C-alpha cells in the first residue's frame, strides 16, 4: 500500500513491543535483577521513542491515524517519572509509579 499504512503498521508494532516489554519489566520488578531490569527498561524506552517518532511522521503526512489510546500521553508522562525515580534510586516512588503505569495499560488494551 501507501507509505501511510507502513506508518500505521509500525505504530501498531511499536505499541505491541511496549505492551510486551512493560509486562516483562513489571515482573522483573517482582523478581529479576538490575541486569535484566535495566535492559528491559531501555528496550521499553527504545520502543516508545520509535512510536513517538512514527507519530510525528503520521502527523506530517496527515496519515489517517487510528490511535487505540491517549492515556498514551498519560502513559508516556508517567513512564518519564518512573525513569527519573529509578535513576534517582527513589524506590518508594518506583512502586507507586509502576502501579499507575499498569492501570493505564489495562485501560487501553481492554
Ligand atoms: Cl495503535
Ligand atoms: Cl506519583
Ligand atoms: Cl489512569
Amino acid at each position: 500500500t501507501t507509505n501511510d499504512e507502513e506508518i500505521a503498521r509500525k505504530l501498531k508494532q511499536t505499541a505491541d513491543e511496549a505492551i510486551q516489554l512493560f509486562q516483562r519489566l513489571r515482573e522483573i520488578f517482582d523478581k529479576g535483577d538490575d541486569d535484566s531490569f535495566e535492559q528491559v527498561l531501555e528496550e521499553l524506552e527504545e520502543a516508545l521513542q520509535k512510536h513517538r517518532q512514527l507519530a510525528n511522521n503520521a502527523r506530517k503526512n496527515g496519515a489517517p491515524t487510528t490511535d487505540l489510546a491517549n492515556l498514551g500521553n498519560r502513559f508516556v508522562q508517567l513512564f518519564q517519572r518512573f525513569r527519573e525515580a529509578w535513576d534517582k534510586g527513589d524506590k518508594d516512588s518506583l512502586e507507586q509509579i509502576l502501579e499507575e503505569l499498569e492501570q493505564v495499560a489495562q485501560k487501553v488494551i481492554s
